[PDB]
């Protein structure tokens, strides 16, 4: 039993500037999800019932991106949801999938609404229910591409790759919502696993996503520079008018109700919390924000392709010192920025 | 000779374990632990010996789920033997007695050896001490096959003085405690992930297990100190809340609580410069619903790190360590909580 | 893609005192801000317009410092301010340009006025646009002193210097208003910026100026022992009598705007700063007069009579945030101000 | 200019415990404070305006102890002070010196008034004129006890010893008043500071003092098992009743006055200390009844019986701020007062 290093969250760190060529307006956003798929921006709706269904899924594809719709719903309602999303100009969608007995049924009825990819997603990714249901999904759907998560190791990465995987999801317990490493004990802070895991993909042909613990734009940043194809947000997308959920108003502030998918209200030990997030508006005013974040990352470090941004990213690590220096500091804040928060 | 620093030392908050391929299921998993060579635990949790934590009710209920419970010895001799009693006629279940480095410490040992109790528990502020270890040596030569687990300690060559004396299993922990001054009125300790680890790599050479006692307060932290090589962990702060924890159920503002003190502290030695506080903490209902919980996360963790024994995980643990802001994005962020979770709070 | 270091700002470091044999009433503050261009001390007003007009720097310079002009006006009126502070002595100037189509018609003007140096700042100056515009000044006006910024590698002062940069302004992420660390993920902590940049501006004889992050003299004099040339400030003068902005009254104290030239405000889409308020100061001499003075105690501890000689002779050790807390005053009710402390 | 190692404060370390053949109560707390004085306990007040004239040296002495009496009165009175120390039996005083026009004319009162040590106390102690002033004192007063500071380096352990020193102070910004590091930058976290000038000094047979920073008993066994041979404490003491000052209430709390010497109220150029308000203690016996026992405790850890024992077999741990967390109580609703522990 010992320990390996030290392992880094996305504030502990920040990329360093390269000379550039390239304005933040001139940069391209395009990535590839698998070797089939191709979406126009980095990003992903996190598979939530307080998060995406066939509504964000629009949205977040015609943005360019894609929403994965989430399973805690019948088999027929998935379906029903997959379905809408197809209809509604062909654009791209995901589902997610659990390790249980009714497992192939409901692959079936998502792919006969002609889901794009599946996202079988689990607690626990590195483990042998994952690897025999992607070995049972690839050899009944040969060409149907399938993420499996959630990990944190290289060797999960090989493992599943091995087993058919065209994409992994990388993160354990970095989620706004999840208590995973509190009640576990287990997990790797988000920007040493998504670089290490990243890596390890590389190597072996197969992208990986970054799922879970980003909260502004620049961190999206670094889980690319790190490597990751792709990022994927409950929390900044969940207080979306476009997100499921009514709009709640309590002390003249309005309010979305975000719930991990572990927590007890979403399963009626609890590895997740239930609680509020602040009403945002329109998917389309956040991407933008992100979306102009990422690009003006990119100019910094002379990148204008996100492979090229990996090729060349450097990261220091900072102190907490250093955090308190990179955040505003030393000021009253007395007007909204629509990027910024505290 | 000179002062010197060693080394950086870490605590649970300081390190999360990394997921290891797993074949096993959380509810597939063994708890089972050897205690001593002699004694098997169904599960690896003790009350600790403080006369806010554990006497008959609490080691009762504390042996019905599986663990066991130290009776205390804020109490006179006789009384202590009457509480051993009533947890060994209560249907056999296990029992432990703490006893201290006093002029009368084979007089209440040989108490509760007739009253039956499994193990003596030999604590003290510092276990690595002459009084210790010769203490260990006159029980061990009075009652050869009388269990005793001596401590607290802090370091591999503690273990190793106490094991050739003739203890039986080491008990870990020197500052980590929720009602503990130790640390800041001596400016001695280990932080105590590193102690457990560092302790239990001894033990395990010697063939001694060593307990983890003191500075848990999440079900995770008791996976990394089992992950570390401990045998069993001991809680004060977590089972004080609970109905079986002796005291009444305060009630303040729409609040219930129940007394919680170091045994060094002023309060409980009146019953020297004092090494805890006292104060409150929440009431928590009946132990079995904080246990279930504690179980629950020590199995998910079992299941994450692949190990369907308690063994197992050890063997094949790693440890990352993670910085404030690393603590910052494990625990629950950026979300206004408004349902309580039966595992977590704030 | 990989880690390459642990990189350090001011309240991570501190200055290990030196013998001395120099009282800090003693010692010199004069610094080269350029081969050219000698200020008496080595400070500057940001190129803000919350901070630095005419009346900003017109009391910088009067102060042995200079003002850089911000360029949030037309091209008349920034001519206009360059020429208010020329003509109002000999006093010191300078002008910031950006890289905009009209950026040498700005620069004409301000040549015109007399500037005596002119600032090429933007968000990333380690880029070809402004590579090309410091190549295009230099190549019209050869003896024009020409600032270029702003930049954080040691790489970018190479580059810049080539380009004929005659300094450089070190500072992506650290100032108070700043988002850019959390809005596009870069940034490099700002004493090891400083650092690692002034060691090769040493060896190109090229000066660097440290711009952002300060709040107490200490950390000026962290920045100046780290081998800068001098310390910009917006935060620290946008308090003052003599930035711009009225003096708002709120529940008892005074207050004056000070906002991110990235700012919605300031630009007025994914802006890199914030917009806000700060406690009204007084009079730019009295916050110049504390800074100074703690500047001559730090040199007075680290036996310096010039500012070369700090450089040539500090060391560093690095704090926990244990040691932070030690450094402030801890454990008191202060119940009196200090002029040069605040919590 | 480079970074020479991270330095510790006391919060950053904690000793790992020894095998122990002693109880607290039979250890011994005599020590060294020069060749030539012994003190039943190693602790001193510091020489502050709000922490020892002649009441709080009496009992100082009195606990095993010493007071330096502060300088900021005229020679006359500082003697007075010192003669009633010394009238009031067989009682140890100290006296502090300052780098002054009149240093020999106070150093010449104080002696006629039999003190036993004096300090050349001074803000930057490694400097010319200390070296000189301590030279100067000992070619007029060869056997007076001198006690030189405030240093932070083991050159200046040197350089102040081949001066003359008999004892050397150190401490550069841990003070809880203090205000060095951040206005002027400059200052070593202060487990480090002792640490390496307590090596220097063993090397040279002249004994160190750990002088500032320390809140609680388990800071004083960190400050002697790092090398010091005493603590020298204000803050831990100005609240007490023998303290100067009056005790002043404000809404059923009793306060006193503490204030740094830097401080613009204690100088009545740059203030490098500030003013506040200390909690009210009562009786100085109470607290060093405190700790004394919480050092006790800590040499019963380490087995020490004594204090030279100690130093050699002291091993420190470094935490982090989450083992910070972990050494303090935590997770504990504390209703009930402790002697030794407050937050
Ligand atoms: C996103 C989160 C955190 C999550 C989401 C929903 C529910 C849960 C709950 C609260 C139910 N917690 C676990 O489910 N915890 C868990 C822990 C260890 C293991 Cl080993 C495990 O099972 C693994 O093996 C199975 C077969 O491959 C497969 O279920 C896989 O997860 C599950 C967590
Ligand atoms: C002080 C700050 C932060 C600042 C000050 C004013 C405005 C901005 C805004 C909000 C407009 N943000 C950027 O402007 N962000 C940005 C990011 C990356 C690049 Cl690569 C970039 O462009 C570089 O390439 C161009 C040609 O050299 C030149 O404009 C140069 O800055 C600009 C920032
Ligand atoms: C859990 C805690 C902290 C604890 C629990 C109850 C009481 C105490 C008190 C406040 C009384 N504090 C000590 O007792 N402090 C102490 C410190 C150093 C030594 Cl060396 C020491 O004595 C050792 O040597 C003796 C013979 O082996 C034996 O008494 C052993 O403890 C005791 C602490
Ligand atoms: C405890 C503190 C902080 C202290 C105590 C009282 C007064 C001061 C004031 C506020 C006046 N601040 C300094 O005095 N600051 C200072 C800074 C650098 C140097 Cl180099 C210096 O003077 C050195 O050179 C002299 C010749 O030996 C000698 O006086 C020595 O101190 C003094 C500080
Ligand atoms: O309750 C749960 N426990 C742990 N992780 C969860 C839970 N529910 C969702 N997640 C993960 O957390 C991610 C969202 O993280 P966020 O973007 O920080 O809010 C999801 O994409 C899942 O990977
Ligand atoms: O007063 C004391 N001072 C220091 N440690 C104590 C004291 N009383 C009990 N302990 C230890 O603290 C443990 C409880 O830690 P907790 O589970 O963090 O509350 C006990 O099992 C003892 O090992
Ligand atoms: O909005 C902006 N975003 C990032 N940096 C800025 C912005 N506006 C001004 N700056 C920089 O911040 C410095 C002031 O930093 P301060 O002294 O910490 O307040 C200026 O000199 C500029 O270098
Ligand atoms: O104002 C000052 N500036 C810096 N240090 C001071 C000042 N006044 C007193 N000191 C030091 O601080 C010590 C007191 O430290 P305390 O016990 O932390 O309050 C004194 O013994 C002096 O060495
Ligand atoms: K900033
Ligand atoms: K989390
Ligand atoms: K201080």
């Amino acid at each position: 039993a010992r320990i390996l290093k030290t392992a880094y969250t996305f504030d502990d760190v920040l990329l360093v500037p390269n000379k550039s060529e390239v304005l933040p307006n001139e940069v391209s956003l395009k990535t590839q999800l698998t070797k089939k798929i191709q979406l126009n921006i980095p990003l992903m709706s996190a598979s939530m019932d307080t998060v995406t269904e066939s509504k964000m899924a629009i949205a977040m594809a015609r943005e360019g991106g894609i929403g994965i719709i989430h399973k805690n719903m019948t088999i027929e309602d998935q379906a029903r949801e997959v379905d809408r999303v197809k209809r509604s100009g062909g654009l791209l969608c995901g589902a997610s999938i659990g390790v249980t007995n009714d497992m192939m049924e409901r692959v079936d009825a998502v792919v006969k609404a002609k889901v794009d990819v599946i996202v079988l997603d689990t607690a626990h990714g590195h483990s042998k229910g994952v690897i025999e249901g992607v070995k049972r999904i690839k050899a009944k759907y040969p060409e149907l591409q399938v993420i499996a998560g959630n990990i944190a190791t290289p060797e999960a990465v090989r493992d599943l790759a091995e087993a058919g995987a065209d994409c992994v999801k990388v993160g354990i317990g970095p989620g706004s919502i999840c208590t995973t490493r509190i009640v576990a004990g287990v997990g790797v802070p988000q920007l040493t696993a998504v670089m290490d895991c990243a890596e390890e993909g590389k190597k072996l042909g197969i992208p990986v996503i970054a799922d879970g613990g980003l909260k502004y734009s620049g961190d999206i940043v670094k889980a690319l520079a790190a490597g990751a194809c792709a990022a994927m947000m409950g929390s900044i997308f969940a207080g979306c008018e476009e997100a499921p959920g009514a709009i709640e108003i309590y002390q003249g502030r309005s309010y979305k109700v975000y719930r991990g998918m572990g927590s007890l209200g979403a399963m009626a030990v609890p590895e997740g919390v239930e609680g509020r997030i602040a009403y945002k508006g329109h998917l389309a005013d956040t991407i933008y924000q992100l979306i102009g974040g990422i690009k003006s990352g990119m100019g910094y470090l002379g990148a204008p392709t996100l492979e090229n941004l990996y090729e060349n990213a450097n990261f220091v690590v900072q102190t907490s010192a250093g955090f308190r220096e990179s955040h505003p500091h030393d000021i009253n804040i007395t007007k909204e920025a629509p990027n910024y928060s505290v």
